[PDB]
This record gives C-alpha cells, sequence and structure tokens, in this order.
C-alpha cells in the first residue's frame, strides 16, 4: 500500500523539480559531455577570457546591474551572488509547488527556506561541476576550477570546498528524479531554528525520505547502502553550510568594500 502511494508524492515533487529549475542536471551533464550539440561553452580560465565572456556571454543579471567594479576577485564573487539569490527563487517557487510545504503557514516557509536554501543550493550545484570547473551563463560558458583557485583569498577559499563536495557527490550518479527528492528532504527538515510546527515538518521529511528509499529501491537496485550514504550526505551539507557561513561573516568582515546582497544578510543574520 504506502510503497504505491510514496510513488505518487515522489511523481508530483518530480513535476515540482522540472517545473521550477533552470537547468536539470540531464541537461548540465550533456553539455559538460560534450553529448551532442552544435555549441560548446564557453571556457573562462583567465582575465581576457573572462573579459570576453562579459562581453559576448548572454547573463541573467546585466553586467551593468551589479554593483560598482571593484576587482577581479570581487566581480567574480558578485557573480556568484547573483546565481545564488536566482537559484533561492528558484527554489522557493520549488518548495511552494509542493502542496505540504504551501499548506505550511507562511513563516515556517521562510524558516525552512532561511536555513536550507544554502544545503540544496550546494547539492543542485553538482549537477553543473565536473572536477575542471563549471557551467555558468546558462550552460553558454564554463569556468575552469583552476581559474577560481587563482583569485586572491578570501575569495579562493569559499569556492573550492563546494567543488571538493561536488565531485564526491556526482560519484553517487544520481539523477533528476532522485535530486527532486533530495532537495525536497533538505527544505522540509523539522530540526531547524525557530519552526513553530516542528511535529508537522517531521512528519512531511519522514515522508519525504521514505518516498526516496522506495525511489532508490526502483531506480538504483543494484546500488548498495545508497539510501544511507545519502542521509551521510545530508549531514555532509549542514557542515559545508556552517563554514560557508563562517567564512562569509570573514568576507563581512575584512572586506568591507564588497556588497552583499540584502537578502543574503536577511539568511547570515541568525545563523
Ligand atoms: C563572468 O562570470 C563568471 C566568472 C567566474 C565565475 C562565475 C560564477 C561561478 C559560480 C557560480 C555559481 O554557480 N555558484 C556560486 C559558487 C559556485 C561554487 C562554489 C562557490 C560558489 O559561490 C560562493 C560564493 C557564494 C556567495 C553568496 C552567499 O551565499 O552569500 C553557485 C552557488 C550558486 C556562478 C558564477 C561567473
Ligand atoms: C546588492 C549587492 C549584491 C548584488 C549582486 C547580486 C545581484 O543578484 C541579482 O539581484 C536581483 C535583485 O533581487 C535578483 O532578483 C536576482 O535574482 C539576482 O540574480
Ligand atoms: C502566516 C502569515 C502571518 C505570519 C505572522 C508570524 C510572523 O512571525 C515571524 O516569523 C519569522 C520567520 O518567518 C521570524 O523570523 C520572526 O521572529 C517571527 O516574528
Ligand atoms: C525567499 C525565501 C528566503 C528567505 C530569506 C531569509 C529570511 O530572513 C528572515 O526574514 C524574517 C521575516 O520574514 C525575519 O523575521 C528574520 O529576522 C530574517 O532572518
Amino acid at each position: 500500500p504506502q510503497v504505491a502511494d510514496l510513488k505518487a508524492f515522489s511523481k508530483h515533487i518530480y513535476n515540482a523539480y522540472l517545473k521550477n529549475f533552470n537547468m536539470t542536471k540531464k541537461k548540465a551533464r550533456s553539455i559538460l559531455t560534450g553529448k551532442a550539440s552544435h555549441t560548446a561553452p564557453f571556457v573562462i580560465h583567465d582575465i581576457e577570457t573572462l573579459w570576453q565572456a562579459e562581453k559576448g556571454l548572454v547573463w541573467k543579471q546585466l553586467v551593468n546591474g551589479l554593483p560598482p567594479y571593484k576587482e577581479i576577485s570581487v566581480h567574480v564573487f558578485y557573480r556568484c551572488q547573483c546565481t545564488t539569490v536566482e537559484t533561492v527563487r528558484e527554489l522557493t517557487e520549488f518548495a511552494k509547488s509542493i502542496p505540504s510545504f504551501s499548506s505550511l503557514f507562511l513563516n515556517d516557509q521562510v524558516t525552512l527556506l532561511k536555513y536550507g536554501v544554502h544545503e540544496a543550493i550546494f547539492a543542485m550545484l553538482a549537477s553543473i561541476v565536473n572536477k575542471d570547473g563549471l557551467l555558468v551563463a546558462n550552460g553558454s560558458g564554463f569556468v575552469t576550477r583552476e581559474f577560481l583557485r587563482s583569485l586572491r583569498k578570501p575569495f579562493s577559499d569559499i569556492i573550492e570546498p563546494k567543488f571538493e563536495f561536488a565531485v564526491k557527490f556526482n560519484a553517487l550518479e544520481l539523477d533528476d528524479s532522485d535530486l527532486a527528492l533530495f532537495i525536497a528532504a533538505i527544505i522540509l527538515c523539522g530540526d531547524r531554528p525557530g519552526l513553530m510546527n516542528v511535529p508537522r515538518v517531521e512528519a512531511i521529511q519522514d515522508t519525504i525520505l521514505r518516498a526516496l528509499e522506495f525511489h532508490l529501491q526502483a531506480n538504483h537496485p543494484d546500488a548498495q547502502y545508497l539510501f544511507p550514504k545519502l542521509l551521510q550526505k545530508m549531514a555532509d551539507l549542514r557542515q559545508l553550510v556552517t563554514e560557508h557561513a563562517q567564512m562569509m561573516q570573514r568576507i563581512k568582515k575584512t572586506e568591507t568594500e564588497t556588497s552583499l546582497h540584502p537578502l543574503l544578510q536577511e539568511i547570515y543574520k541568525d545563523m
């Protein structure tokens, strides 16, 4: 009985995912591997190719809309911020497309997004990453990991840990239908500080995890220990976000000319 009900539940979460996210892992891997396309991403690996990309690639966020130019490393940070905020927007609409999330009081919705979106962002980020770099500008660009390493501290340091996480996460070979459930479980988390209706959120979280376990039995029948591996990745994401927030505090303290987006300020306020 419940195996069948949870299958339906999972399909509605997958549909929420397909409706709301700009890029799927399926599309991202087809770009990263070269698989079937008349166009290849422009590679950004140094200052000259960065300038050419700002001149010539199509950006969701127009360069003139970014804060005033300071230097190369900050400019990259500002592009990172733009994408982070765009993904918060997508995660919010994904969450709101899940009925049991929308049925929560709005203040609990905000609490879940506040403490869950970065975890979800760093999980979804793996979809566009390989060991050598990541996709940018809706897949029309590829920024090398080596170039990102060459940025000055603190900006290079806040980037590299996410690659380290992503390469290990991608070795589990999740597809979009697995990720939709994984991300929903990250957002619908009963552990978040200040939740008003903890039992309700705990119950939803449990349903999603049961759906995930069963989804993996069907979709990855040969993969041993995959469900417990993913619970551990959820734990790992919490630690990755703690470190990230600590690094952001140092950027706020020491990089005083760097602007932080007001929405992210609200997210870090009580972290
Ligand atoms: C010319 O254009 C470019 C040049 C060079 C790099 C880029 C670029 C590179 C990476 C992204 C990106 O997709 N992201 C950012 C990202 C990716 C990996 C590691 C870290 C990281 O952000 C850390 C800072 C986050 C601050 C916000 C905060 O939380 O307060 C995804 C997370 C969203 C977009 C754009 C564009
Ligand atoms: C203000 C300092 C920080 C500026 C750098 C980040 C700007 O990002 C963009 O800002 C818009 C304003 O909300 C969002 O709507 C977009 O989704 C987001 O991509
Ligand atoms: C359902 C609409 C009416 C909601 C009214 C309740 C608002 O509560 C506020 O929720 C915020 C998180 O969302 C917390 O950060 C605040 O501390 C808390 O005061
Ligand atoms: C778009 C969803 C992303 C959530 C954005 C981050 C939430 O910020 C919080 O908003 C609450 C008001 O609602 C305040 O009470 C809190 O002090 C503040 O930390």
